[PDB]
RNA sequence: GGAAAUUAGGUGCGCUUGGCGUUUUAGAGCUAGAAAUAGCAAGUUAAAAUAAGGCUAGUCCGUUAUCAACUUGAAAAAGUG
DNA sequence: CAATCGCAGCCAAGCGCACCTAATTTCC
DNA sequence: TGCGATTG
């Protein structure tokens, strides 16, 4: 007995099958364990393991971060209360107590129910005077009176608890006063530079236009509209856009040859502005300087809507402005509706269930839902004009705590906090002594490069401490070693050099690393002129001159530069041809030119004695992100540099790391020559060996020194790159193989054939930015979920224009258009947007075989470049559209694409093959060589997909889960037959160890040996005999006389081992919504002492697993003991306490005299068999899932495939006639579903509705009936019931919301393959 | 089948932050009526919680991965037809 | 009991490293 | 899709 294994690896399934050399699946008797009548059972060696999707760690990570921030937000308040503690005890010794118990009902409170003052008259008067906390905040900022210490605390705590963001660096000092004066100064600055065409201010209310509650682009339009003759994209318009915070492009303003984009917020602005001024001149400096001055006065116009001269709390005053205008408009809205719509007053102001004002304040109506409900009511009335204006600006009846408050920087809250401290420290000395302490509570942010402030019990932490003591926001710099922590942050993640594993890789922007990349590319450049017979390398003397002249003067070196400014102007070559570099060199000395601008000392950079210092500087600039820590690490070099360059050097920050170490490129030396790798790249006689040749040359010592420098199965797979969903199936695949090997008596298989299976928010954002750079108004002309349509998505990505013809596209005629593939689908199976365009007709592309024709590229390339700059097409999409001008698809390209259709190239699939190969092949030769006992073959899905369709082994996925197992069987058959027929293909499919046209036709007809007659692509008919053999062997590969019948017999076998992986449920305890209190006791307490009948709580806890309990419970008033057998759900929250002491946990639930040895742990999907073969799976402790599979005969599967594809060659008429000749199969398929449902589904109401729905459409076309019959299998599918539709009839799911019947059924414990079973008759228990 | 560089597009893991929401309580509802109710007034804010909790007591940890049964084992895992 | 209807925490910012695919140049 | 609530 020799055998092979077929495998189909998916995200939710692993199909498997064992075949013999006759392509047959064996059957075998397996022992059955347990206490039932059955001692053994026959099983076919074919099946599929099913499992729920494996999840990434992202959701767990976001919740872990949220917990840390709630812990730290609470500590900020605790820090503040500790500071107030001693003095607050003298004012009100129970104030903080009332704050902590504010949530408790009055019955549970220990102090008086009014938290602030402890009595009702004082509490009522507070809210009367300060209706919002911002009323109190502004008053404490602007008033000189001594304030109650309790009100001081509440205002400071409110700023510290909700402190604002940290997206702006440095200090913020808002100043509203000079918006008009600064705009006039920018106009005056602009007119002095363009006296010929000045701009008239002329009472243009710049303060109103720029500070208005509109978008930056909208206010830019309103300002430009007030200036006749000025365009929005003109020079003055871009300056206004710059002051607003946009990203204008000054390229067209100055007729530049490159983009000149500027935005003041990016740290690159100072360099970018200097780059622009270097081209246009320094007389434009005051132009952008005055633009920055105006930008500071309107920087906070979105959040600060009050003139800053009358208050030092403009944020709170802006909130007060919201409150007052809310009061004024509410009084006006109420008086209006009383007069004009008195009937709808109750619904608008009393009905919480409606989206009126009541639902806005008391119900669940959002601000957006409230505006939508009230807008038609406002338009019906008069006069609501100003209310309509405020509504469309989202400024009507506004609250103060709103979704859009995220734009408020922490410096704003800090300003008000600092002012309150300054006011009240004159009366409270402890506020003076603790002023900077309190401000530090608000401003201090744990650096992201420090991480959690742990002390040995965090697997996520890396921080180290200077001193062993508790870390506070005030001693953080002294207790935490920021330098070591910031270094460990990067050090724990960066690669080591694979060639020298003990050596870290160099920074990507290291000078020595960029020298390495330049010389490695330079050393393979050849040249030829009219005199020399054959091309020659560049000499070591030539490389140095080329580097010194071109690379050290220009950031990029073009091939034209090399030819013109070197070979001609220094070598006396009137002409020269260059090979090894195209257009321009890929490598460059970018860091060399960055430092040359900063330190201005070219001699210092070219002095190789300064090599170690420059590598240390770049290492510091790469390792650290805090520019103060950077400045501290550059102190040892403060004598070579003045203070001006040091200020520029500490701003030059780098990111990224290279692939090689400094010891590899310029450290280790060849023993004979004493030269490093970089030395050989600089000069290597006339051989000019590059990096790959040097470390592989057996005549040098680099190769042996690198060779001299050179995990469980679960950890290895987890550490692989790829989706954690496919990685779950990879581990299960290995476990299936291990079991299948032991099933075959631990004999290894001959072959293992593996095959691995192959939004709306991003689409909208990608189009809005694209048309913005495009300048088009197509989004405004014809305005998310609609972009799920493929054609409409391509329509907007192409600005409503044809990609092949340069003509407009009618958006209401998208059905008349064609979605054509850039690279034809016959070569590349790319269904993504990167390979699709929208055109009037696919004939506009040109020929069908190749890339769009030359005439199309010459006419449309300009249009494609604009779409590329607007990020509407990727660089890959632009490259393959313009490929015709580069010659188009070569004959080797077409063959390469057709080999890619057969040979799997994904790295993740190669890892699976390597894992199986290394686990199977472990013995060695007499010469210490690996003995490959098992060939691991990798196939792509198209090979079996085409095999199914050629020979009518059709697949209908909705019928059952057998298709996963059948795919694995077909993988083994096709894979082993292909390797047996053509052993030379083992180099392409087996892991380990003219001509273009031939390889194209060879790879195109590689599967023809299965057929008897072949109609070729050339049109010529070929014939093959019945039995196929191997060339040199003569062994029989395929017998078309009985091997197809073998496949038909295998695929028609009803007994297939479908196994749903039982799994303990993990994750959140329950649903997260905090529901209001209800007398129903389903609610779960949110804290230990928060009775949900008083405080509300959670619903629907998740059961981790169920347990079978055989015990007694107390019944009735007398508490009689009554023997019971029950299924108890152990929730995720309860799991730890249950497992710590099961008996104590069960006794606490009310069970007595528990049979401890009869407790069975029953995770989700636990399998039970009842009567007549009916099976049920545990959905939980209180619901069951369907446990049976409907094995529909093969003749019905093939009929359902052809009849449903009836609308979609000359032989298609034979398949169409088969459908009409077997229209009676519809009744027979319904009968199969009915008998199956009556036997195992037991949903008579839904079956009657199904049969009634089938009879109503018996005159419908056979295609439509077959399509809807496929929907009916949802009724019979394995797993959780789900709704489905037969034509227009909807059949809602019939759930099995009772688990009592399984308590006396047969529990089935299945191995991973389902071949080994332990069956427990639970009726004997109890 | 690999390596480096360049260009472009993605994925994973980890850290540090912001704003909402929701829950209970506080923000004296008034007049009439025996009451059911009716007519008005009012509404924008805050505290506290945001997995129960844990010991290791940290400004730490608490939702990923992994899991038939039986025997062994803390676990990982091994053995069993 | 069943048949039936209802419900589910979300939005945003910054940073670091490591992978992957897919084109080009030079090589093993 | 597991379960809470409502209706029949
Ligand atoms: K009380
Ligand atoms: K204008
Ligand atoms: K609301
Ligand atoms: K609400
Ligand atoms: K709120
Ligand atoms: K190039
Ligand atoms: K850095
Ligand atoms: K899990
Ligand atoms: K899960
Ligand atoms: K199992
Ligand atoms: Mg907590
Ligand atoms: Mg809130
Ligand atoms: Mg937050």
């Amino acid at each position: 007995k020799k055998y092979s294994i077929g495998l189909a690896i998916g995200t939710n399934s692993v199909g498997w099958a064992v075949i013999t050399d006759e392509y047959k699946v064996p059957s075998k008797k397996f022992k059955v364990l347990g206490n039932t009548d059955r001692h053994s059972i026959k099983k076919n060696l074919i099946g599929a393991l099913l499992f729920d999707s494996g999840e990434t760690a992202e959701a767990t990570r976001l919740k872990r971060t949220a917990r840390r921030r709630y812990t730290r937000r609470k500590n900020r308040i605790l820090y503040l209360q500790e500071i107030f503690s001693n003095e607050m005890a003298k004012v009100d010794d129970s104030f903080f107590h009332r704050l902590e118990e504010s949530f408790l009902v009055e019955e549970d409170k220990k102090h008086e129910r009014h938290p602030i003052f402890g009595n009702i008259v004082d509490e009522v008067a507070y809210h009367e005077k300060y209706p919002t906390i911002y009323h109190l905040r502004k008053k404490l900022v602007d008033s000189t009176d001594k304030a109650d210490l309790r009100l001081i605390y509440l205002a400071l705590a409110h700023m510290i608890k909700f402190r604002g963001h940290f997206l702006i660096e440095g200090d913020l000092n808002p100043d509203n006063s000079d918006v008009d004066k600064l705009f006039i100064q920018l106009v005056q600055t602009y007119n002095q530079l363009f006296e010929e065409n000045p701009i008239n201010a002329s009472g243009v209310d710049a303060k109103a236009i720029l500070s208005a509650r509109l978008s930056k682009s909208r206010r830019l339009e309103n300002l430009i509209a007030q200036l006749p003759g000025e365009k929005k994209n003109g020079l003055f318009g871009n300056l206004i856009a710059l002051s607003l915070g946009l990203t204008p492009n000054f390229k067209s303003n100055f007729d530049l040859a490159e983009d000149a984009k500027l935005q003041l917020s990016k740290d690159t602005y100072d360099d970018d502005l200097d780059n622009l001024l270097a081209q246009i001149g320094d007389q434009y400096a005051d132009l952008f300087l005055a633009a920055k001055n105006l930008s500071d006065a309107i920087l906070l116009s979105d959040i600060l809507r009050v003139n800053t001269e009358i208050t030092k709390a403009p944020l709170s005053a802006s909130m007060i402005k919201r409150y007052d205008e809310h009061h004024q408009d509410l009084t006006l809205l109420k008086a209006l509706v009383r007069q004009q719509l008195p009937e709808k007053y109750k619904e608008i102001f009393f009905d919480q269930s409606k989206n009126g004002y009541a639902g806005y304040i008391d119900g669940g109506a959002s601000q957006e839902e409230f505006y939508k409900f009230i807008k038609p009511i406002l338009e019906k009335m008069d006069g609501t004009e100003e209310l309509l204006v405020k509504l469309n600006r989202e400024d009507l009846l506004r609250k103060q705590r709103t979704f859009d408050n995220g734009s408020i920087p922490h410096q704003i809250h800090l300003g008000e906090l600092h002012a309150i401290l300054r006011r009240q420290e004159d009366f409270y000395p402890f506020l003076k002594d603790n002023r900077e302490k309190i401000e530090k509570i608000l401003t201090f942010r744990i650096p992201y490069y420090v991480g959690p402030l742990a002390r040995g019990n965090s697997r996520f932490a890396w921080m180290t401490r200077k001193s062993e003591e508790t870390i506070t926001p005030w001693n953080f710099e002294e207790v935490v070693d920021k330098g070591a922590s910031a270094q460990s942050f990067i050090e724990r993640m960066t690669n080591f050099d694979k060639n020298l594993p003990n050596e870290k890789v160099l920074p990507k922007h290291s000078l020595l690393y960029e020298y390495f990349t330049v010389y490695n590319e330079l050393t393979k450049v050849k040249y030829v002129t009219e005199g020399m017979r054959k091309p020659a390398f560049l000499s070591g003397e030539q490389k140095k001159a080329i580097v010194d002249l071109l690379f050290k003067t220009n950031r990029k070196v073009t091939v034209k530069q090399l030819k013109e400014d070197y070979f001609k102007k220094i070598e006396e070559f009137d002409s020269v041809e260059i090979s090894g570099v195209e257009d321009r060199f890929n490598a460059s000395l970018g860091t060399y030119h960055d430092l040359l601008k900063i330190i201005k000392d070219k001699d210092f950079l070219d002095n190789e004695e300064n090599e170690d210092i420059l590598e240390d500087i770049v290492l510091t600039l790469t390792l650290f992100e805090d520019r103060e820590m950077i400045e501290e690490r550059l102190k040892t070099y403060a004598h070579l540099f003045d203070d001006k360059v040091m200020k520029q050097l500490k701003r030059r920050r780098y990111t990224g790391w290279g692939r090689l170490s400094r010891k590899l490129i310029n450290g280790i030396r060849d023993k004979q020559s004493g030269k490093t790798i970089l030395d050989f790249l600089k000069s290597d006689g006339f051989a000019n060996r590059n990096f790959m040749q040097l470390i592989h040359d057996d005549s040098l010592t680099f190769k042996e020194d690198i060779q001299k420098a050179q995990d469980s199965l679960h950890e290895h797979i987890a550490n692989l790159a790829g989706s954690p969903a496919i990685k779950k199936g990879i581990l299960q695949t290995v476990k299936v193989v291990d079991e299948l090997v032991k099933v075959m008596g631990r004999h290894k298989p001959e072959n293992i054939v593996i095959e691995m299976a192959r939004n709306s928010r991003e689409r909208m954002k990608r189009i809005e930015e694209g048309i913005k750079e495009l300048g088009s108004q197509i989004l405004k002309e014809h305005p998310n979920t609609q972009l799920q349509n493929e054609k409409l998505y391509l329509y907007y990505l192409q600005n409503g224009r044809d990609m092949y013809v340069d003509q407009e596209l009618d958006i209401n005629r998208l059905s008349d258009y064609d979605v054509d593939a850039i690279v034809p689908q016959s070569f590349l199976k790319d269904d993504s947007i990167d390979n699709k365009v929208l055109t009037r007709s696919d004939k506009n592309r040109g020929k069908s075989d190749n890339v769009p024709s030359e005439e199309v590229v010459k006419k449309m390339k300009n249009y494609w470049r604009q779409l590329l700059n607007a990020k509407l097409i990727t660089q890959r999409k632009f490259d393959n559209l313009t490929k015709a001008e580069r010659g188009g698809l070569s004959e080797l390209d077409k063959a390469g694409f057709i080999k890619r259709q057969l040979v799997e190239t994904r790295q993740i699939t190669k890892h699976v093959a390597q894992i199986l190969d290394s686990r199977m092949n472990t013995k060695y030769d007499e010469n210490d060589k690996l003995i490959r006992e098992v060939k691991v073959i990798t196939l792509k899905s198209k090979l079996v997909s085409d095999f199914r369709k050629d020979f009518q082994f059709y697949k209908v996925r909705e019928i059952n889960n057998y298709h996963h197992a059948h795919d694995a069987y077909l993988n083994a058959v096709v894979g082993t037959a292909l390797i047996k027929k053509y052993p030379k293909l083992e180099s392409e499919f087996v892991y380990g160890d003219g001509k273009a046209t031939a390889k194209y036709f060879f790879y195109s007809n590689i599967m023809n040996f299965f057929k008897t007659e072949i109609t070729l692509a050339n049109g010529e008919i070929r014939k093959r005999p019945l039995i196929e053999t191997n060339g040199e062997t003569g062994e029989i590969v395929w017998d078309k006389g009985r091997d197809f019948a073998t496949v038909r017999k295998v695929l028609s076998m009803p007994q297939v081992n479908i196994v749903k992986k039982t799994e303990v449920q993990t994750g959140g305890f329950s649903k997260e919504s905090i529901l209001p209190k209800r007398n129903s006791d389903k609610l779960i307490a949110r804290k230990k002492d928060w009775d949900p009948k008083k405080y509300g709580g959670f619903v629907s806890p998740t059961v981790a697993y169920s347990v079978l309990v055989v015990a007694k419970v107390e019944k009735g008033k007398s508490k009689k003991l009554k023997s019971v057998k029950e299924l108890l759900g152990i929730t995720i929250m309860e799991r730890s306490s249950f497992e710590k002491n099961p008996i104590d946990f069960l006794e606490a639930k009310g069970y007595k005299e528990v049979k401890k040895d009869l407790i069975i742990k029953l995770p989700k999907y636990s399998l039970f068999e009842l009567e007549n073969g009916r099976k049920r799976m545990l959905a939980s402790a209180r619901e069951l899932q369907k446990g049976n599979e409907l094995a529909l005969p093969s003749k019905y599967v093939n009929f359902l495939y052809l009849a449903s594809h009836y609308e979609k060659p000359e032989d298609n008429e034979q398949k169409q006639l088969f459908v009409e000749q077997h229209k009676h199969y519809l009744d027979e398929i319904i009968e199969q579903i009915s008998e199956f449902s009556k036997r195992v589904i037991l949903a008579d109401a839904n079956l009657d509705k199904v049969l009634s729905a089938y009879n109503k459409h018996r005159d419908k076309p056979i295609r439509e009936q077959a399509e809807n019959i496929i929907h009916l299998f949802t009724l019979t599918n394995l797993g959780a019931p789900a709704a489905f539709k037969y034509f227009d009839t909807t059949i809602d799911r019939k759930e099995y919301r009772s688990t009592k019947e399984v308590l006396d059924a047969t529990l089935i414990h299945q191995s991973i393959t389902g071949l080994y079973e332990t069956r427990i008759d639970l009726s004997q228990l109890g």
